Formats: C-alpha cells, sequence, structure tokens
C-alpha cells in the first residue's frame, strides 16, 4: 500500500468505472488503489483512464500543471497535510518532465508515477 484513504475514496469509484472500459484484472484494481508501482500495462491504462476521470488530463492528453492541478489536489486530498501539498511542486515538475515525451498515454501515465514516486 502506498495510498492514503483520502486517494482512495476520490478514486475508487472512478477506477471502478474504468475496469469497464480498461481490459484490468481485479489485481490491477488493488495496484491501482494503493498507489503502488504499476507494474503491468493493464494497471498503467486504468490509473490513466481514472486520471483522465478526475481531471488531471487536458483535453489534449497532456497532464494539467500549475493552477489546474490544484482541484485535482484538492479532490484526492484536500489541503490539511503540508506534506502532500507541498508534494504539488513535484507533480508539477513531474508533468513538466514527462509532457510531449511518451505518445502512448499508458507509458505518459508509467513514467508520470515514477517520476513522482522517485521525488523526495
Ligand atoms: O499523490 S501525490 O503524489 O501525493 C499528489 C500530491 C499532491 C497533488 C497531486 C495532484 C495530482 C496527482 C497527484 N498524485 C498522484 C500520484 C500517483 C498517481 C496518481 C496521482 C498528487
Amino acid at each position: 500500500n502506498s495510498s492514503t484513504q483520502s486517494y482512495k475514496d476520490a478514486m475508487g469509484p472512478l477506477v471502478r468505472e474504468c475496469m469497464g472500459s480498461v481490459s484490468a484484472t481485479e489485481d490491477d484494481f488493488k495496484t491501482v488503489l494503493n498507489r503502488n508501482p504499476l507494474e503491468s500495462r493493464t494497471a498503467q491504462c486504468l490509473l490513466a483512464c481514472a486520471l483522465d476521470k478526475v481531471g488531471l488530463i487536458s483535453p489534449e492528453g497532456a497532464i494539467y500543471t500549475g493552477d489546474d492541478l490544484m482541484p485535482v489536489m484538492n479532490r484526492l486530498y484536500g489541503f490539511n497535510d503540508f506534506k502532500t501539498v507541498m508534494k504539488a511542486k513535484a507533480v508539477n515538475d513531474c508533468a513538466n518532465q514527462v509532457n510531449g515525451a511518451y505518445p502512448d498515454r499508458c507509458d505518459l501515465i508509467k513514467n508520470f508515477t515514477d517520476c513522482v514516486r522517485n521525488s523526495y
């Protein structure tokens, strides 16, 4: 497990809906809910679908940055935890780092999530 209950509360319903449009396993559901490394391509695609639903992805398939991140951070985590809120900097930087670089949508999300995980 690598996620808070807040993350699961926000993402769970979306990931569930995504199971209907992505050919992912029940283990993949757990991987994604737990914010674990997305080893399987199915898990990468499952999160990609849910992050689109949560408002993190632009119409053009880019990960949002700056102000456009804030509604997502609020939905996932609220604003009461200093460490989590400050992590928005790493999320913004990682989004800038990966955007444009991965034509495959699931690859974009694998690399995004890895970058965020590697960030202190
Ligand atoms: O979760 S954190 O890295 O704490 C995070 C912290 C603060 C704001 C965030 C905004 C969007 C996505 C995140 N993360 C995320 C990470 C992996 C998969 C899906 C979303 C944000």
